[PDB]
DNA sequence: GAGGTATGTAGGC
DNA sequence: GAGGTATGTAGGC
DNA sequence: GGCCGCCTACATACCTC
DNA sequence: GGCCGCCTACATACCTC
């Protein structure tokens, strides 16, 4: 087996004794190469010898779904392993090098001393991720096969210090594990002075001295797993094949340990499995819904709109073209992308691909190269080395606004800022985007609805022109629906046809039964139209109906003739017997594609809410945008007032210059002085210029007070007078804009009114354009 | 064979008529997968039929010194082909590909006809690199294998344009190939204006409009190759076992080509071996010869003086850590490194690396993690996924001055500024580095000396003081080398010995016969102590004399005990016959390690130079540095002139400004022209305040012209009396500082010579406390 | 005696 | 009739 | 995130005939 | 720069007895 170093005096009499380090990465097998080769000054610190090595490569499967229990009513329970799990590297490897067996069940001392190791430790990052997964799978698979192994305390894991403060003049660090407890310690200290805070999101962030400390007493912080009765019901829920059973469990929230089991686990290394599952298990759980479902409001997942974050402040200095990579790190790196980089690429990738058929309907990057076409789904995209991208500055602009993204909440990393928790748009991409995303618990699927159904259900909910606005509220009060919502007809050459409560998509065809040609230049809009063929390749007895698959379609077109027998038409027609919704050609292309929407979606706060249909999502989305309008404007007419007020103060002040001569001063607490007795009113200008998403109450207290920095900044080149009529212009531009507002504010239905369905028509104009041409605006 | 499709309708009937595509990386691969992909609206052009396609995998190996035209003497010329030249995958991967045999000559039109391919063409990128070395390479093996396939024209390649421009109102490019080329016509036209310079530096780079129209056009742009009869030397001499043939070519220089061959290629698409080995293959060797070997002045290459120079621009805003790859990226980016990532990840870790024999003595990075020690000499370094690497501050400003980077000159990428063409230091580096660098045509050999005789040897050519340095100066004059150079034993517990011309290091030993163990604490410097106990491990009849060897030889120290027989001392006391020079024991365990110094350098300019001595890499290091001090001091004494006649005349418009009243003003012009009848001279402080790299001539006739902006720019609180307090003190200080300057350009050794002392006392504290720690200073 | 074999490096592809 | 097999996506590894 | 081939320059055992 | 394993959720032929 690779990636297996074999330790000396290992499965002999001396195997008992010996203990086995199970790796989840690279880093952790780099960090245990470079402990087990210290060696020296560590008597009890362990060598190569008695040590191993093996790595669980990543992620390994779980054998809870993986074992059929068949054939167990012969009066004994017996699992089958299915040849999916056998086949695998890693299990057989670790299974070898263990040197165990399936069949037998090591209830005795001797069976488990025919083990070729001791005792298994896992050793993975501290991240949310990893512990709490892969300790969660490798645990619960050794569970199910040999619960006495966990039971008797065989398999075991250490645990790393997440965070560590170390104070000034002592060399004993807090090594602190979980961030509730950081947070606690944090909160009870007087305050975080003489204290460094180092983050380990990774054991290879450990240095040297670091690594040398825990190897120095790496008989500690190794924690024994002990089993519990109640570990099989938890292990179940959370793992197999009952699906429904974890949803309930998941829809609750995590429960944070006690004190006493805290100290409990401190004390003595025996850490229950109920505990661990309930635990981290549950917080990777939830951890990974909130990364894969996009928020109703988004449509987007935390990764894309991370992602979009970055492209926005990396585009705004300019909209240069960047390479995919560079733009990957600079995410990461800005915006605290902690996961890897081959995902965030590939995310990347995903979300500039644009093609009929493709996930993304308005792609936030203009992406210029190779990203592939409708033929292989996005598979054949080139190498994110070359590949160029560019962020699109007018969608964006017109469909998330700058003042918007201002005002919106923001998540915090490490107490810095990073991508909001929302970016809730002037559209709800919910639902023009579409894509199947399986999360950990829930399924996502969407279909695109057309943009004008959409479009006048905003409009009539705004406008009050509209006869359908107070039908609408009604609607909205009562859940009537009345406008109808269809799926977009964008890219698709085939009718849209709804029976019962599904919607259906048929392509279309032609046959010329004087040459035998079956023309199908219209194939439902998701299948890739290249293992659609490879499905009707192997599609049983199709293979006798036909002779040979041609295909000369090329990109954003599909067209694919189809060989086939002169004396098939009949028969194929008499057997497939064509039903009242689909034909019997669509039949045997399979042209038929049954549509299902599984509207699984996260709120803001991080809770799974589940929608019966899109008018849910619309209805639930409206009012968000409502709050933020009006929040928005109060937030303008307040930065506008302080303004207003600032630049009347800069004008007399230098209307008064002419006889005020205060170059007469001595240092700027007698100018400061001076001014407050001619009557200046002091205001933090470095606030009231760029007001840097300030709230209204905290806006309103950091103006009540101020220095006069904006009297004293200002250069021997704003006294002129063409500066000064200049200012002045500028004050009635923005009083008039001030009334503006305020009349605004002011309109019967709901303030920013206008303001919407101007934008509604900037963002409906920009989409017109981005659909004339290739979403490629040059 | 790998990476190899198989195109339809290829060796068979219509065999002939088909080619063959040769891509020396997956971006070529990828850039003809999406031109046979393209396939529509191209008649002419070449579908996925008869193309077929195959991967060179970048640098192959040479035939040339793999033949060994061995028995010979039969009466006919044969050549034995090298097992491993036969093993290697690539080329018989192309032969099994082609169907060619290497014992047949194809002279008749049969013989070629049997070839599976009718014609194989070489796709690679337009760079210095690739073509010149991976056609040179490759040509050269079929002309040294098959000369009559290059005679009628089998092998062939593609030429795509390196540099296109773009008129507005035009769809057709430029197309310009050579950078020669394009600087010829970007200065014949009028100016630079409606045009759009495209670079291309990988095939990659282009568009999928810019390669269909490639594509529509494939039958142009094709050239084949052509044998001459002067063509066998030519490969002779470039490629082959005679070293010191091509050193007398590549030390004349690239010779452009004529024009009217330009026109000839152009016009008929048959392009001569000869012309395409001495323009193409030369400029890439040059090139090659200018990335590998370090200038003698700056003791270290272009890669890593860029590395050097990304590092500095990185961390002169924070000197906080950053990981490997960030800072790979940034260097990339900002430093417009062209080439890859993981070639310039490896030379941040080489350069960042610190240990007893390690190739850097005074690494430019303060490196944190896991870099390896002196066993795997490096090779055992972690990813550079989580390495953290950090600028050494202090050792980089008391060893690099700012101005003196501020007044080196600079290489201009694409008209950018770049890295310098060299950083010369107060010390050459070329004297305490050391490395082993073949460069295609030279190789470079060094080994450190004592911080103690070049520092002698530079503080009496500096100090007058010292009673050698009229003796110093007349070993100048006269090369007389007075003061002698050893061999730096830093790091080495071993004592270094001369004989004859040679220096030799020796370990330390010693022998208990009462107990039989060989302790050996002590190795030559340079090899790794693991790779040297695999040597011994194999070193022939010492295994009869040893027993096994056993190693504790942790980090930072050598140990090594050697079991041996008790009867072996004798009979390998007078088996190995102790020298005058070496120990029978430091013969049976290697211990004598003869150093060679091959001082091959480039000159500033970009030529080589060859040093019999290290004297004379010192001699002529100190001129530059002696013209640098005097330039910069006459720099700093001009910039500080025009700054304080700045600050005087700012001082005057302060103590003026009471009555001047320059309020009741229109606009800037007229400020502007009052100042000006007030007598006030114009200067343009944005060159003043930060002159930027500007020559004297240049900052002269900048200063002569200006403008008020620095009176106009100037706040509302620089007016105050403690403001102009200040400026006087500031105006004093700079006074003195300017006749500081005026008496240091009038001493009589050379100007400059206590600021050199005093930053040799500077630059030695900063690596004594390197010395004391270990090059970690926290 | 003569010939053939194997790394060893940096900066590359 | 019943059971077993194979992707098919987006982020993670 | 790490398994495949060398390129150019070149002191050096080698070991069983 | 691209070959290996899946994780979670789940409509769906299937085909020869
Ligand atoms: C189990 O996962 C892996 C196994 C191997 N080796 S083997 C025995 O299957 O030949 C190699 C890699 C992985 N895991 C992978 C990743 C792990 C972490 C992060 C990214 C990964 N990306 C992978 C992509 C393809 C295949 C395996 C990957
Ligand atoms: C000859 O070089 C290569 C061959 C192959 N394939 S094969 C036919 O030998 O099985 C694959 C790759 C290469 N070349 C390599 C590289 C090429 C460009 C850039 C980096 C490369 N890094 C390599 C690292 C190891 C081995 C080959 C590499
Ligand atoms: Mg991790
Ligand atoms: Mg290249």
């Amino acid at each position: 087996v690779d990636k297996y170093t074999r330790a000396r005096n290992a499965g002999g009499k001396r195997a008992q004794d010996c203990m086995l380090l199970a790796a989840e990465g690279d880093s952790a097998l780099s960090l245990l190469r470079t402990g087990l080769t210290l060696g020296k000054s560590n008597p009890s610190g362990p060598s190569f010898d008695f040590c191993g090595m093996i790595s669980l490569g990543g992620v390994i499967m779980n054998a809870c779904k993986k074992v059929t229990n068949i054939t167990t009513d012969s009066g004994e329970t017996i699992m089958v392993r299915n040849e999916q799990l056998t086949n695998n590297k890693v299990l057989q490897g670790i299974v070898q090098v263990l040197g165990l067996d399936f069949n037998c069940h090591y209830k005795t001392q001797e069976e488990r001393a025919k083990l070729r190791y001791g005792c298994i430790v896992a050793c993975v990052d501290q991240d949310l991720d990893g512990c709490g997964k892969i300790l969660g799978l490798l645990l619960a698979y050794f569970h199910l096969f040999w619960p006495q192994l966990i039971i008797h305390g065989f398999v075991k894991r250490l645990l790393t210090p997440l965070i560590r403060v170390y104070e000034k003049g002592k060399t004993m660090p807090v090594e602190f594990y979980y961030e509730q407890e950081f947070d606690a310690w944090a909160k009870k200290q007087t305050s975080l002075v003489n204290h460094t805070v180092k983050y380990y999101k990774g054991l290879a962030a450990h240095d040297t001295h670091e690594v040398k400390s825990m190897f120095k007493h790496f008989d500690n912080m190794v924690y024994t797993f002990t089993l519990d009765d109640s570990a099989k019901e938890l292990f179940h829920i959370y793992f197999g094949g009952e699906s429904e059973l974890r949803k309930r469990e998941l829809c609750t929230g995590v429960v944070p340990l006690t004190e006493t089991q805290t100290q409990s686990i401190h004390s003595v290394r025996r850490i229950p499995c109920s505990l661990h599952l309930q635990v981290d298990t549950k917080a990777y759980k939830l951890d990974a819904i909130e990364r894969q479902i996009p928020n109703f409001l988004d449509g987007m997942t935390r990764a894309r709109r991370k992602i979009l974050a970055g492209g926005v402040k990396c585009f705004a200095s300019n909209n240069r073209e960047r390479k995919v990579f560079q733009f990957g790190g600079y995410v990461a790196d800005h915006m605290f992308y902690h996961h890897g980089d081959m995902s965030l690429n590939t995310s990347i990738i995903k979300a500039a691909q644009y093609y009929p058929g493709s996930s993304h309907l308005y792609p936030v990057f203009i992406g210029i190269g190779s990203f592939g076409s409708r033929h292989l789904g996005g598979k054949d995209a080139g190498s994110p080395r070359y590949i160029s991208v560019q962020l699109a500055s007018e969608f964006i602009k017109t469909m998330f606004p700058a003042e918007d993204s201002w005002l919106l909440p923001y998540v915090f990393e490490d107490g810095q800022r990073a991508e909001p928790e929302y970016y809730v748009p002037v559209l709800p991409l919910a639902i023009m985007e579409y894509g199947a995303n399986p999360s950990e618990g829930w399924k996502y699927t969407t279909w695109a609805r057309q943009l004008e159904d959409i479009l006048a259900l905003v409009r009539a909910y705004v406008d009050k022109d509209n006869p359908k606005h107070e039908l609408l509220h009604y609607a909205i009060k009562h859940k009537i629906t009345i406008l109808p919502l269809r799926p977009s007809n964008y890219n698709f050459k085939g009718h849209l046809k709804r029976f019962g409560q599904y919607y259906y998509s048929y392509g279309t065809y032609d046959i010329s039964e004087q040459r035998n040609i079956i023309t199908i230049t219209e194939l439902p809009l998701r299948v890739p139209t290249v293992a659609y063929i490879e499905s009707i390749k192997k599609s049983s007895n199709r293979m006798t109906f036909i002779e040979e698959i041609i295909d000369y379609s090329s990109s954003e077109t599909i067209e694919i003739l189809v060989k086939l027998k002169p004396n098939s038409l009949n028969r194929i027609v008499e057997e497939f017997k064509e039903t009242e919704e689909q034909d019997s050609i669509e039949n045997f292309l399979r042209l038929r594609n049954c549509l299902h929407s599984h509207l699984n979606f996260v709120k803001p706060k991080g809770g799974i809410i589940e929608f019966n249909s899109y008018y849910e999502i619309l209805y639930a989305w409206l009012p968000y945008r409502r709050e933020l309008y009006q929040k928005r404007l109060m937030r303008e007419h307040a930065v506008l007032k302080l303004r207003i007020i600032m630049e009347t103060a800069i004008v007399r002040y230098i209307n008064e210059s002419a006889e005020l001569n205060l170059s007469h001063y001595e240092d700027e607490k007698e100018a400061s002085r001076i001014l407050s007795e001619h009557g200046f009113p002091p205001l933090n200008h470095t606030l009231i210029i760029s007001p840097e998403f300030a709230s209204i109450e905290e806006l309103n207290q950091k103006a009540l007070q101020g220095c006069y920095t904006y009297i004293l900044s200002l250069q021997a080149r704003e006294l002129l007078i063409a500066a000064k009529t200049r200012r002045v212009e500028k004050i009635k531009k923005m009083q008039a804009r001030l009334d503006k507002v305020e009349q605004l504010l002011q309109e019967s239905p709901f303030p920013g009114a206008s303001v919407w369905l101007e934008e509604i028509d900037a963002v409906e104009k920009a989409i017109i354009k981005g659909r004339n041409t290739q979403w490629k605006f040059h």
